[PDB]
């Protein structure tokens, strides 16, 4: 019973790291879409991690999909539903197909950018 | 051994429920900023469930509070993880002191607008 308690914490510390990483990669997707951005990282012209087009259009696609606008059909409850399987498969590092690519992937390419140095203090 | 594995399906349901509830939390107190709103909430002049401006200052500071814009000279890193513990402590119904309120009374006061009417298909 001692070591039942113990797991509570740790589950308690890696669902907030989630919590905390989840608003970060919020941060990130929003602010990606800005045209300033993708523009600036066509060389990386003030700080930006160079990065294709291919790579780009990945998650900038990702970006309208999972930071989406409501739809008027759909209930504003069940799209956040929605939403947060998409992030939650994309902590996961699991291999389903999402725009062409894998979400392990996605959250190697977005930890790319999470610590890149556009991610804090941009216009 | 085989209920080790039934906990595991019920805590990822119970996490991304929350997940659910998050951005829904989310969406109420992002476009609870927007000015429209609050003279709306005056009286209830268009779906909007009556509160005095008591209750209402009570969740437009933890508005502020819950979803601001980056302090330069934070980290944008750790400025989510402050955001994301206030998320949690109102998931928890806990009864820390904050804005003058208590973290129960704050998940029944949102959870209130969560049935409301107001927090899907609004302007």
């Amino acid at each position: 019973k001692k070591a039942q308690r113990r797991e509570h914490m740790l589950k308690l510390e890696a669902e907030k790291k989630k919590l905390r990483t989840m608003l970060q990669v919020q941060y990130v997707l929003q602010n990606l879409t800005q045209e300033h951005v993708q523009k600036d990282f066509k060389g990386g012209l003030n700080g930006a991690v160079y990065l294709p087009s291919k790579e780009m259009d990945y998650l900038i696609k990702f970006s309208k999909l999972t930071c989406p606008e409501r739809n008027e059909s759909l209930s504003v409850e069940d799209q956040m539903e929605q939403s947060s399987l998409y992030f939650w498969d994309l902590l996961e590092g699991s291999e389903k197909a999402v725009v062409g690519t894998t979400y392990k992937h996605m959250k190697d390419l977005l930890s790319k950018l999470l610590n890149s140095g556009y991610f804090e203090s941009i216009p």
